[PDB]
């Protein structure tokens, strides 16, 4: 039976460690895929880890310039959470250098994008079989979430971008049933910039917190009904969420220009006017990670907050981070539980190696107490190469 | 319940990437099988990749002269689509240096040929247990499809050749049920030459497009009803499908002798008087791949065609290619969906390695739009050896 | 249906070899996890081996200081009994450097403790999803069993410690249902020291034999009802079970102070006033192992016993050992079968390697005859390093 | 439902190849266990390969003196037929240096002997849980089949030996239900010698053809009803089946003393007064294998025969071989089908390496035709060592 998403986000006090895959430490010897853009998404029975491989293993020559981003060998595969991604435990999903995926209660929907930069195509699959296709409409790198999509009452939603990662680009929301596009709407978002959105379902509606790689240090959002009627904005909190970003201060409900000319994928959970913010600890590099609870931070502008919980130390490498949900039909709870993952990027451009790849760690909602600490990748570089 | 095959091929506009195993790039370090002759075939529940191993792994000494073709260690195995063939994820099917396979809706049927060249024997299995045997009748390398057989209303059919790959040889169509040959017929096709046929079910009948290794540059075909009543011909198009072959020009409905003394296994999908032709890009070697729609090309002699979709660039190695299907019981559609796979050969005799193996990529029908691009093997030879 | 735990320990005579994973001998080449603190636990259908990896593999550089005990990369995983723990056959369970686990008949309950020594938090999971959390109440290394928990009539119970591994500490017994803590009690055990308890169900109650690391050469025990009403004491048998320990002699029903300033993890099965004692053969190091039947050494003080059954020769490295149970719902028997496992520790600090890890062996109850022997680890150190 | 064993052996004309695992060729690089004494057995759903590992992998130092036979690290494991035995694809079964196993229609019954030569104990397991124990009764290496046991109407029977491999030893037949010994009888076989019997069910009774290591070149046999009422004898054919053995000549219905002071495990299928013999091609060493049809050869004494089918050239190493069956509940047939396997031993003592391991190949009855050929191991020694 389909996942009803009419339930609300579960109240919580902190975050508890859920998984850690040590893929990079293990891959030092083991046959572990070199990856990037990993993300967790759960069905009504299990939770999986999706990722984009480089069609090569760690410590092998084919792992060479795996910093390039888009290639013909890039593929989307999955394995159960906490496990190291290997050819011996990974399920093939699709050929792709940018992807998304979600479970509607019945079957899995995977979105993989491949092809050249001037005409990339999104192949949609439902239970492994191709159910639709979406071709680039601006011919400038059609790309997507790199985190799970959201399903509600049997419909799943996602967000895509086409155009410059440099300035005004085109943005679209898509609704799908059985992996087929039943409706789509382009957002009329002049001056906004949307990339790699982390979307979750709450009370029958979707909410997405994304990345402004053009000119924002704070994160932009988009929420919508099952008819794609939407609203847009930026988190007004002075506790800036992008990286790079400036020192905390006075935020704005609009794009914060200072230092937001690049970025990193992230997420945030909205509760009333409050927001849980996941962000790096550094303001310049993808180092460290922490969770901050700013009550009344979604609508106000100030750098004051209530709680902060360490996830990774400033001295250790972090990277992308996304949100993922647990539905009542998998949990037995009467609310939609929030969790998040963090990508731990090793290699280039920061480290002198011939390769780039990443590990993952994840946490979940919870009302019981927690603790901040540091759960870093742990590999010692360089490798035998 | 048995796969019904009374439906027609789904109408289509282009091809959407379905998978890429990256086995060779992965095998540089991973315990991946050395193979050749890989093909895809689906049941009413999953799609799998079959292939002929060389009882050895990549980058190991036993990988030596793996260019030999036939030997006692050659075995037919399978794993899920897109995954690299390895001993930790592959199901053993049969001992064979030539095979075929298809699912009738109930169980898998596998056909593996082993034994000496002067008296080979095909072993038929149904759900993993031997159900029949077919021994060579001409005593000269009994061989078969190297791709999926076709099943209709409980019956599965295949084609086998016995005799010279050099000139006139004998060809037989077999009809089976629960893996037992209930009927067969020897094709009265003087001056024709059949090999590595790609057969597919359509409107209750089978259609096979094969390879002329004796004297044809265009491909031969055979279609037949469930009682083995058949018709034979050659694709008349001036867009020659074999490799080697001559530059495009005036085709023929009979064997085009120029350059057809050799060949490569291939496929083609017939729609009315039109055909989707899959072929290499080079006219001499196994380089590149492309999809071509020549309406009225199945019966007409002209090198004019409508659409062209690139799959593999001329600068990269390709190889065998075959057709495979997605029945309604698996898809939910009301038509039989056409898909294809391409074998990417690396090593001897074109590269200076001590071995020969291959990777695979596959695509499927689709009405939505698509894009041409290039999805090559990507491994850099030579290996550590 | 829930595992009723109202049956009694089956009457037995000796122990029969159940399993041996040779993980270390195998990892010399294979991709085996470097581990410690392993233990078995069974459901109503299968038996698994749980363990705490070091987020690295044998014979790889990351295997370095794997002697350190606690780290962020330490994770709790599991695989079927007898199989070598590997990233290709292990299910991820939880991030932890101390754990426990058991099956209530319906789903698996896992307990993984992580975080800093001054603020560790226990993450309880039921069927893979977080259901409760427990933070350190004495801010001094919250730790647990390192062996299975015990479930009765739908409820599972475990024991945890917080405070000095050096002297008087704080001990608590928890009661959980579907992984949620419904009740907890602190033992009023002045002068006692509980650590790494082995608890088993019997006649509707729980019995634990633990490790006194503070000042006992004999072992302490706790037994309690389903409402956490309890009783405490020490095994009085002059056949001292802790290691190190003094030569056998006159025991005590309280802490035997000579040599018991350290210890190792163990177990014991109480029968009437008698006991089956598992122990190392050495009085000083974790060398050798043997089972001893002191009929009524549970309450009596005399170093005399009836049967001795060798499990590992004095010349070979041994280590931790714990109890694990079969239930009637799994076995079909009408009694609770006792079984135990043994950790074979190789590496530091006794051998000159840069790492520490371990193999496992197990035995089960049984009435028919048996024989003692020696089933050591068998790996030859050092390794390629 | 239980496997009725009331049907008779299926009439056959030759033997078709069923599988080949290439375990050693693959092990050159892959993580393949080192093993000996492999054998196949089938349930009502699938066929598996059991084997006794040496607790190490090929091409690793721990693969050293793996020629010793018995050791504490020896374990019984299994994987699907055709697959190379590895720690990634192998199910653990029991600790043993001698074993047997069979499926009764409901669950697997495994038999694993371990312990010292003067007190070995066989641990029986039903569905993975210990159901009985049998201790040595002569204190001289209790040993068993090293192939599959036979099940009929819900009962499985096996054969065990205790005593000298040097002369008169004690032989016993065991009958078990759900893994528990319900009856047992000791054979009154003076001047007979039974070891490593291959037993198959037929018309509700069991027939075993074994190895005489004492003083016989021909093979001894025992057949018995479901109440262990039995009959013994020796195959009378002058086509001697043991190895070593003298050149073919005049056989004997009793022990043929010339050259039978040692031997190898083998098998045979009796049809009326005829027999299908499996044997090596060489009379001195375990080289080559072949099937021979000697009608009226079970009771007569002559070296003449009707059919001979080659399985392994004399130029290549063979080794143990045994029988296995496929019941009607698996095949759908109305008769019990005969098949067999052959162990291809490589290394010591015939080859200069530091190890000993084996590969496997198997065949099945079949009415259709077949062919003789040579399917050897194919590994090139020595290895990197
Ligand atoms: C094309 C711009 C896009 C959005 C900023 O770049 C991403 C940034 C990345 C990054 O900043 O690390 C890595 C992503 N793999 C890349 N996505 C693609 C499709 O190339
Ligand atoms: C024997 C002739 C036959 C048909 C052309 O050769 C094939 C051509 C091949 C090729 O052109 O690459 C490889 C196939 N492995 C081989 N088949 C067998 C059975 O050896
Ligand atoms: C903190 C004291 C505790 C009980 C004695 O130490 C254990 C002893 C050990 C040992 O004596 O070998 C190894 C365990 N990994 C360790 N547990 C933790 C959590 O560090
Ligand atoms: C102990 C005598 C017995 C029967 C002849 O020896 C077998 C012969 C063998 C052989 O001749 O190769 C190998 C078996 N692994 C061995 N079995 C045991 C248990 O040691």
């Amino acid at each position: 039976v389909k996942l009803a998403g009419n339930s609300s986000l579960c109240p919580i006090n902190g975050w508890a460690v859920y998984s850690k895959d040590n893929s990079i430490r293990i891959g030092s010897k083991g046959d572990v895929f070199v990856i990037r853009e990993p993300f967790i998404s759960c069905s009504h029975l299990e939770c999986r880890t999706f990722f984009l491989t480089q069609g090569a293993l760690l410590n092998d020559k084919h792992s060479n310039g795996t910093v390039k981003d888009r290639s013909p060998h890039r593929t989307l595969m999955s394995c159960p959470v906490g496990e190291a991604p290997s050819p011996y435990n990974s399920r093939f999903e699709s050929v792709a250098w940018s992807a998304s995926a979600c479970h509607d209660g019945t079957s899995w929907l995977t979105i993989g994008i491949s092809g050249p930069d001037n005409g990339a195509v999104a192949v949609l699959k439902y239970n492994g079989i191709i159910t639709d296709t979406i071709k680039s409409w601006r011919n400038n790198i059609l790309r997507t979430q790199e985190s799970e999509c959201a399903c509600v009452n049997g419909s799943c939603f996602t967000v895509m971008t086409d155009g410059p990662s440099n300035g005004q680009a085109s943005y679209k929301i898509f609704k799908m049933e059985k992996g087929k596009v039943v409706k789509s709407v382009e957002l009329d978002a002049p001056n906004y910039h949307y990339e790699e959105c982390s979307c979750y379902p709450n009370a029958g509606e979707i909410t997405c917190v994304c990345r402004d790689n053009w000119h924002g240090s704070n994160r932009p959002w988009v929420s919508f009904n099952q008819n794609l009627e939407y609203q847009i904005g930026y988190i007004c909190s002075g506790v800036f969420g992008d990286n790079p970003r400036p020192n905390d201060g006075t935020g704005s409900c609009g794009p914060v220009s200072s230092n937001g000319a690049y970025g990193v994928k992230g997420f945030s959970f909205k509760y009333g006017n409050g927001v849980w913010i996941g962000r790096t600890k550094s303001t310049n590099s993808r180092s460290g990670f922490e969770m901050i609870w700013d009550p009344n931070g979604w609508t106000e502008t100030d750098s004051s907050f209530s709680v902060k919980q360490d996830i990774v130390a400033i001295t250790d490498w972090s990277g992308y981070s996304g949100s993922f949900v647990q539905h009542p039909e998998l949990t037995g709870l009467d609310c939609i539980r929030p969790c998040f993952w963090v990508e731990l990027i090793r290699g280039r451009p920061k480290e002198s190696t011939i390769w780039t790849s990443g590990s993952s760690i994840s946490f979940c909602g919870v009302n019981s107490d927690t603790v901040g600490w540091s759960w870093p990748d742990g590999a010692e570089l360089p490798f035998t190469i």
